[PDB]
């Protein structure tokens, strides 16, 4: 409540932890930046498809196909659903050491500071100078979606969201959105020609849904001594796990009766005839035979793009670890993405040390669903007989080198006895939550963001610079303006409640520690001229049992 | 509660609306129609098998194995599980034009008016006349199956239920249900022999189970004066969303960056280092790559028949949209049937235009989870690099036209991020709801029925002539009779909810209307003559956003 | 209530459906936009004459005649009276879609956030530039008209009214209104001369009535930080049916008795002796003959242009609709005009594409009271003999082809049994309500409004700049100022009640659809370059029974 030279709000991007009787903890995170907004290019919204041409018109590239359609709002999203908005990378590790388990709990965020300018360029075109002045009466307009009546855009995705630095100023981008199309693309080979391919696009506008914020959800027109707030958010999700387990389906029961090894070098064995009860199959009880309690992780076809109703498309596997240093004996042979994997790019914004472009693939160190795919076999019979692979009298099963594209490339063993992990959260990049889509089978996880909204997520949140006018204004398709632009500060706050991990073990965990496992300690704090990075961090690192 | 010359009951076919202040609407619609009864051939059971010979005797034709084994009885079914039943073509109109979701309340029933008659021919051999006349102290046998012992046998499939013209009398169908029987049946190509087919068929007596009405349950002897009454009934099962979702697993998420076109004719473009962000696997972030919240529909091995223990049958995957006039660049090569469709042979009781028989092959208009089959392609890595299908030192995948089995005919990528929709009501044709499979695991969804009883459905109810006995009655397995039949009464009424849908958009939604979509509008309508046929409808119409 | 920097009021243009327990619901639309005010030409009043001047200098036209007198103000007029200011294309949908009757209830509107600025060109005669600036004491100056003392001018004709777009800024017109006049124009054909017209225009001084906003009523002088608000308003008016009545005179009442067909390809007979009762004069009862409750709409002398003592002026009829499509067998001889039709002329601010001019000319489809002209035909007796319309001693009528002018042109049929209809509203352009003439004999409709106050209607409502002044003035009659503009926002909110047609037939209704009816659909929707255009669509749809 302020006039012109009053402030609204103030800055807190500190972080606190209130532990409790019970051995959990609550963590109040808040963060607040100054954020930037700019003019509109036009009043209107447009509907306007696109395409990538290297992707249609050679033949073996169909999987850089951007051909789409989609809508521009003259609207900015400001959204932070990002890990490295909200906390530092000291209270990533110290989450991450101590956690167990960690859950959402409510949100708040509000907008204050408006102070909007305009610019003027004057003087000769030798030299042209601008000038910058308060426009006191202009207004901002801003909104919240409430009962999410607009599509759902996360901007984790595609890296718009507010920046991770906070003491830097931050860019909102423009808010845009699917629009009905249709689309297909044939499949074609290095062989043969490019004019066998046929693309067809057509956007699709008796059956599409066209969507105006104007006419959706009231909006807020602030002047500089106005604030917004919207008032206060409550968290229903799942928990998530915070522990690595290092067990895959081969580590889960009662290991077998073995002899152990009398010296130093050697190894123990496993007798004859202490071989005992439960197996799948005929043969002898063998760790590949064992009964167990489930497998864990399944195969599934790898990379396979699926051609929907529009565009190709990928269906993924939930991302697993890949195996690094193996000191040789690695599998021989793997390509150029083995398990899953995800990449990430980033600007400055996002933490790069420059205004370059940065790429990262992610490694994820979950070992339990991981399949090393090279390794997949079939047998014909259980009977543990040796395996013969060549067409013949015996025939009795194949091998991922014999018959690579049935075996290795797509198997899908997905079944009633299949158990698998979300590989967690993923710092500073990651998604931290997710609306559920709405249809009559839920999946099962969410292939980013951790944590999967029961009820409605938070709202998203929309800004704009309402129309300043010159005195010459008839309404007409196009007119002349005064240029300005705003700068207002953002303010929210994330409450969350971990659990305390007690120690479970005797000898000595892995925990989150500096200068070995990141990298180059320095490379992420200041330089002499003041440049750092942000580290890449996993989000799950103290082992525990699975089972 | 009346005598011979006092009728029971009413006749009620009318349907009503209830408003509500929450938004929501209550549906009352009761339907009423004559049913022509018919005394039973042989007053005991039989278990028959039987088999369909061409399928046997030819090499080719496993696909038409009709073998199998069932039990007649001397009972008759009546059913009205169809949607055709309760609501005319006008109330389809208009709760898919307004509704939003809607759910099953209650049902009720009752037969009243029963009126037996007997049928005796006398005269010459030349000239013979049947003569009718009222048989006061004649019963008809009626009970309902509550607590459901009864093997369960849904009507809507087979096209056995209560006709679907509210002015016309209608028939029922003699009931029976399957005995326990092993099956096998070889497979056999277009070459080879006749003399290698092996079909194997037998009915197993030790181990089936044999049910009769007479011990079973009770039952209510009721002549002219007489009615029953089951009493009301509570559903309680899922609700069924009526919209139709356009988006497809490629249009969920915010579109990415790119540059407007600045002419009319021209296409958008996505400028290099403007793709950042999420992705799967390594390469330039395009619409195929992007990370999404989760994959929508799958993959299925179409058409794949499974060999049971008792004879081959198909596993469907759900119904989804057929591209239908895409201008010339259509997907070029399509199957005779290509997404999962499903026909329908029905006659004239339910709605055909004469004594004929009609066939229609459902189209359903749901977008989301449907797989343009052509399109799939593999890739070996994600690297982004031209593919090559030939083999050699480079192959790095292969497409659908290059190994079609592997690729088109027999992918299945289901797994932990799928999502699907069921195909929604069918008019008039559909199944209303079914009873759930009594197992440790339970179906996702059904393949016709959009409702699912959580507890026990509604009881079967049946009837039957008791016998009319002349004056030689000795017991003996043969014996004379008086022709009899039956001509009875139901009535019954169901309630339903459904919930209204706001406007939510700006530009005009696409409803269901007349003379374009469904066809000629003089078609549904009486002829001359009096002539119609009834619209076969899908459920789903006005669009709406899944995520 | 605000300063410089704090805003009043808030933008709110969504709509909203409250659905009650009796089966009406409530339609609260409000809608908000910014408007761009300028200053007057002229500080004070004008009484101006004007004339077309090729109207009076040609012979043949007459219908041309522009000539009249007005009195101009320095004010302008904010009006939203049509209905594209409220609601979007998919409201009216919905609203005629599952309509039965609306009904007005209440309306109310305010203005804030005033912003005055000021521009001033500066530089050298080569280079001439404008600065702009807030003057934060410049005053606005806002009026209401309650107890309605001065002259109504509904803008809805001539389309002056707020803007159609809810994204887009407005513009207002300068208000403007009648004063007396005297006018004669004789009439000349396209034979002899122009030296024989003779035009009389003579602006009488001392009967006039001449009004000033200044002493009639009271005004707000507003600064930045004030607000102004009407207060409220509740309409009492007439019901509006939104159903389209397919009857005409020869459909209503009791069919006569025929014979039925035996063949599909045949007509039904009426048998001689089967035709009895009531009919007009002395012949066979036929569909012509038959004694009805009413007639159905009448016969008006159209063209017809009524001289009254200020001018030529056209008398119309309802506006009724015209055969389009009738496969050939049309209304063999049709008039550029036909049935009483009406035209508008519309700008891009109404929703055009671009800044040209459109046209439309509305066909209404309300078929009953329509006449088709050219089948007018007279009998001279009732006795049912072949009419002879040659001059002669057999004369025994005449038909439209025989004098046309009698028949076809100029009848009047008006009378005590007739029976008409208001042709409904139209989107987005029709005019929402008017108020009625004060006058001994009060009209029986309106020509556009579909609603009539019986009170007093809502107030009219003025804007105008006050004068800004420089350092020099004299009071003289010309002076030097300050160029001063605002801009300002306007809110209202228009509430009406809606009754929920049930349904009433068992054929699928015909109702407002997409891509066929109101035209192409991507023709409604923004482009690539963000341009679209408003349907222009009709009040009634969905078919009911008159009697």
């Amino acid at each position: 409540a302020g006039g012109v030279g009053v402030s609204t709000g103030d800055f807190d991007n500190t972080t606190l932890w209130d532990f409790h009787e019970d051995g959990t903890a609550t963590i109040t995170c808040n963060s607040t930046r100054l954020v930037h907004l700019t003019r509109p290019d036009s009043l209107d919204y447009k509907i306007i498809p696109t395409q990538n041409n290297t992707a249609v018109q050679t033949v073996g590239h169909m999987m850089d196909d951007d051909n789409h359609t989609q809508v521009l709002t003259p609207w900015s999203l400001v959204d932070c659903n990002a890990w490295g908005v909200w906390l530092s990378p000291h209270d990533w590790q110290h989450i991450m050491n101590i956690g167990e388990e960690l859950e959402l709990l409510s949100l708040e965020q509000e907008v204050f500071n408006v102070t909007l300018k305009t610019a003027t360029e004057t003087g000769p075109p030798e030299s042209r100078i601008t000038m910058y002045n308060n426009d006191l009466t202009a207004v901002m307009m801003i909104t919240t979606d409430t009962n999410n009546q607009l599509p759902y855009t996360p901007a984790a995705i595609r890296s718009e969201t507010l920046g991770f630095y906070p003491w830097r100023p931050t860019v909102v981008p423009r808010w845009r959105y699917y629009f009905d199309w249709d689309r297909f693309l044939s499949v074609t080979s290095s062989s043969d020609q490019s004019t066998s391919i046929i693309n067809h696009s057509s956007t699709q506008s008796a059956i599409g849904q066209f969507f105006v914020i104007e006419t959706q959800l009231p909006i807020a027109l602030l002047r500089t001594g106005d604030s917004y707030a919207t008032g206060g958010y409550k968290f229903d999700c799942n928990k998530v796990n915070l522990g690595r387990h290092w067990q895959t389906t081969r580590s889960l029961g009662l290991p077998p009766k073995i002899e152990p090894p009398t010296s130093e070098s050697a190894l123990g064995t496993i007798n004859q005839n202490a071989r005992l009860a439960w197996r799948w199959g005929i043969n002898d009880v063998h760790e590949t035979n064992v009964v167990r309690p489930c497998t864990a992780g399944y195969n599934h076809p790898e990379w396979f793009y699926t051609h929907t109703l529009e565009g190709p498309a990928i269906d993924p596997a939930p991302p697993t670890s890949i195996p690094s240093n193996w000191g040789g004996g690695t599998p021989p042979d793997t390509r150029a993405s083995s398990h899953n994997q995800q990449r990430i790019t980033y600007n400055y914004n996002h933490g790069n040390k420059d205004e370059n472009l940065n790429n990262f693939s992610l490694n994820p160190n979950n070992i339990e669903g991981s399949i090393i795919n090279q390794g997949n076999f079939l047998s014909y019979e259980g009977n543990g007989q040796q395996i013969n692979t060549t067409a013949g009298v015996a025939k009795n099963g194949e091998t991922a080198t014999s018959d690579p594209n049935l075996v290795r490339y797509m198997p899908n063993t997905y079944g009633v006895y299949t158990a698998v992990d979300h590989q967690g959260p993923v710092y500073p990049h990651g998604q931290i939550w997710d609306k559920q889509i709405h249809t009559d089978k839920k999946p099962e996880l969410h292939c980013l963001a951790p944590f999967t909204c029961k009820n409605n997520p938070p709202g998203q949140m929309f800004v704009r610079i309402a129309p300043n006018l010159t005195d010459t204004f008839n309404a007409t398709p196009t007119f002349s303006e005064i240029i300005t632009y705003a700068d207002f500060w953002w303010k929210g706050t994330l409450k969350m409640k971990i659990k305390l991990r007690p120690p479970h073990q005797w000898n000595i965990a892995t925990v989150l520690g500096a200068a070995v496992n990141i990298g180059d300690a320095a490379r992420f704090v200041p330089n002499r001229l003041g440049q750092l990075e942000f580290p890449v961090i996993n989000g799950r690192i103290v082992p525990s049992t699975v089972y």
